[PDB]
């Protein structure tokens, strides 16, 4: 211990066992004061914006969180690489966590110059929520995680939450919390903070495609014992109805019997990436797939996980069905298409339906000639089903992960859920890894001579320095294919190019040039 | 030990056991320096205040002192409604204080330019008056304490008291304390302080309603077997006296003989909150219960806990009969009635008279016809009884506990008291958690090269912060009734609103929007 010791090293390796890959990233973090250690409530009247579908009430607080629920905060490129291009699966195992070479710096305005001397005697406070009675904000795709690049710093988000709001108001169950209640541990930069956790049994993310569609999924040579209504009337004529029947075959897969169907669909609009074939209206909210929930609508967004487009259409997109992700610099409103990334759930159009098709057709009718009750003859009517829930029988596939895209989901606490695989993509658990909140300890400035009841405003300006490191050891899934065919990989290309792709440039700024999936290995159905 | 290393943690927590609820609460403290290091005399003329019952002699302190003598120090408003909600009782059994990360700041003024620098070497002294030889200010309702609100940091208030005055002046039996003669602890930075306190045995609080009434006290069935003198004449006429006698019984309960009587009064003036029922003149002094201690008068405030208003008459007050607290912002002097909050104690209506009412009746004479002495006939007389002191066979409940009010007060050290339960509310001990005082150590500025017998009045400007935490044990009293009703219990609302109760507004101050009593839950008589 002590001012002169350093109290941890920097580590960011990757070490590949049999099937474990132990993961191990430092970062350098900056945390600042947030809200002059106060614990404000917000509203949307609060920043003044006016929607019924975007009021909310709730608190800022004057901490800070650490978040590392990205895959790029484990896994370079080149390790990234070496899982997806031989395992057909991964789930994380364990956590580690490590806090140390704190450095708490006071900087003093004198005369509108900024001096920085560091604090020695002042403290950081750090706990993790590991009851999970905190509100749990890790799980809505934040802009706030440890920078994917081991040299980068960055700063501390700020923590706050959103309670039960009516309109701009709050309710009597609006629950409001201090974290202050919670028992912290205090540190002045001799100390270190050290957490473990152990990952909850999550299924192994499918790190593969399916070399098999569900509708090919039977013998091409032989017939299949089962007949199907073939022809109902014997050719043009009044009162020629017939009833012929003929075995379902290699000729007509389109009528063969199966044991199983695709997953569920919430239809979506299709908007194409050449704006040429788009309609000339605006639709991006209106002409949105919605859930409504006490009165007002959120984007599905993205929604079940559908098939993208269908084979030779890649210029459609989903309106709100694909991640899209900013390139490098891209600004936060209304940016160019080529200024984002727009992700595709191709490889699952095997079991899962097209996102903007809409699932097939339902008989809608009875069909007759005619009856005692009427003399009306219907023919055979058909409607077409957007939206299909689960049905027995249905197999799907769920969202692919990404390099820059989330790990894990907090399931939320309800008496039901089906599937709690995270929208988003990810391992969903009822007990993610606990939240870990940081705050500068306020130190007040100086107080009056005579007392005062009031409860001192007035602070030292001051903020926080360390380093973070993240272990986690995943466990993989091995690629046990007999296929004598090459497989699909990522690969780099060999191309010239002004930068190599995930470095960094002339300038020093790191980019990551497209969304990396995981699904490049094939498995039978 | 050290610069670098914390002398401890943030725990402010609550752990409800079987029978025991633990509650920890961890505050930032600043102390300033007070007085420039000196004992200054105070008198009612020093601050120039002229009254008799005003004046006052005594010594002002460099000391601070660490008060946590509310409940709200201790108790969320949710511990506070999980307590008074199921719990017949309660009392304090066990304290522990903790004193740790204590930085001493050195403040310099360059040209009206603040720079604030730390002193590694400077100390701050402690101690703890646990032989209770220093007059006890914990206990008389002042705002000073640990603030509700965990994430507030709090200015200590300065140590002083009263002795003996002659008006402004002193007199032989004047008693001055140097708190200097104390042991102290001295802290620099590395070191921390713990205190372990066990308080004496105290009742249990009484946290219930009475669900019966003192006078309803028996079966509404049967006769009584007693009789009462019911007629004393036989209607209209001269020389027509009669002595006849009727069973008490339940159609004429106000005769029935009882076993018990409502407890002591002390009559006060009763004040509506609807100003045009109150009198068109000042009565707030002239008008008031006061007792008189050497030629003084002091306001009862708020005295015997009485009903503070009878069944249907809310509006009504007694002018100092109940604690009446400041809302939040709310001014020092003349505020509106809305500005605070007044408690009531109709809950002990049951057995306490009500506090502006007169006890009952006594007769004032003796009923005659007519005898030697005198040929004067007098008929029965009565008098209002204003004041009753203690009788045998009464009972009473004392005055609630808040979660804004005090928890514990010092039984004064005398021959002979009654029932001392402080009349404010709370526990009354002999020997209650001993006062901690606390000073930054004077570090002198810079004495002159020859020697000068003067007392160095030059000083280092300089004040002291740090982490405070309290930890009480309480024994509670588990509600065990066999009643088949659902019973009143606290609850906050469902209705919307701009903020919610017992939180933050969106400027960050904390507020608590009524007085919470303890009197929720029912009991028999």
């Amino acid at each position: 211990d002590g001012v002169g010791s350093s109290s941890g090293n920097w580590h960011c390796d990757s070490q590949w066992l049999g099937d474990r890959v132990i993961t191990t990233s430092t970062r350098t973090w900056a945390l600042p004061t947030y809200n002059n250690h106060l614990y404000k409530q917000i509203s949307n009247s609060t920043s003044g914006g006016s929607s019924n579908d975007n009021a909310y009430f709730g608190y800022s607080t004057p901490w800070g969180y650490f978040d590392f629920n990205r895959f790029h905060c484990h896994f370079s490129p080149r390790d990234w690489q070496r899982l997806i291009n031989n395992n057909w699966g991964f789930r994380p195992k364990r956590l580690n966590f490590k806090l140390f070479n704190i450095q708490v710096k006071e900087v003093t305005d004198n005369n509108g110059v900024k001096t920085i001397a560091n604090n020695l005697t002042s403290t950081v406070q750090v706990f993790t929520d590991s009851d999970y009675q905190l509100p749990y904000v890790l799980g809505s795709a934040h802009e706030g995680c440890l920078p994917p690049f081991p040299a980068d710093v960055f700063m501390i988000p700020q923590y706050g939450y959103l309670t039960l709001n009516d309109g701009s108001q709050a309710v009597g169950r609006s629950s409001f919390y201090c974290l202050e209640y919670f028992p912290s541990q205090m540190l002045r930069t001799g100390n270190n903070f050290q957490f473990s956790y152990e990952f909850e049994n999550v299924p192994f993310h499918s790190s593969y495609a399916h070399s098999q569609s569900l509708d090919r999924l039977m013998n091409p040579l032989i017939d299949q014992y089962l007949y199907y209504l073939s022809k109902t009337i014997n050719g043009s004529g009044q009162n020629q109805q017939t009833l012929k029947f003929s075995v379902a075959g290699p000729s007509n897969m389109a009528v063969q019997g199966r044991n199983y169907i695709p997953g569920p669909s919430y239809r979506q609009q299709r908007v194409s990436t050449t704006v040429t074939q788009n309609n000339n209206s605006e639709f991006a909210w209106p002409g949105a797939s919605s859930w409504a929930l006490n009165g007002r609508n959120s984007l599905m967004n993205p929604g079940p996980a559908m098939a993208s487009h269908k084979e030779g259409e890649d210029r459609f997109f989903p309106l709100s069905g694909s991640l899209i992700f900013g390139k490098q610099g891209t600004g936060r409103d209304n940016v160019d298409a080529d200024k984002v990334m727009i992700t595709n759930e191709e490889e699952i159009k095997t079991t899962n339906p097209v996102a903007t098709e809409s699932y097939g057709q339902v008989a809608t009718n009875h069909q007759s000639d005619g009856t005692l009750a009427v003399p009306f003859k219907a023919q055979a009517q058909t409607g077409w089903v957007q939206n299909q829930g689960i049905l027995p029988g249905m197999v799907w596939q769920d969202r692919d992960v990404y390099l820059q895209g989330p790990i894990w989901a907090k399931i939320p606490h309800t008496d039901g859920n089906f599937h709690p695989s995270p929208l988003m993509g990810g391992f969903g658990m009822k007990h993610p890894p606990p939240q870990i909140l940081i705050k500068n300890t306020p130190v007040p400035a100086d107080p009056p001579t005579a007392f005062n009841k009031d409860k001192l405003n007035s602070f030292i300006t001051q903020y926080s320095t360390g380093q973070v490191s993240v272990e986690i050891e995943w466990e993989l899934q091995k690629e046990n294919s007999k296929r004598w065919n090459p497989e699909i990989q990522y690969t780099s290309n060999y191309y010239k190019s002004n930068n190599v792709e995930f470095a960094v440039n002339t300038e020093g700024v790191y980019s990551e040039p497209r969304p990396i999936g995981t699904r490049y290995l094939t498995r039978n159905l």
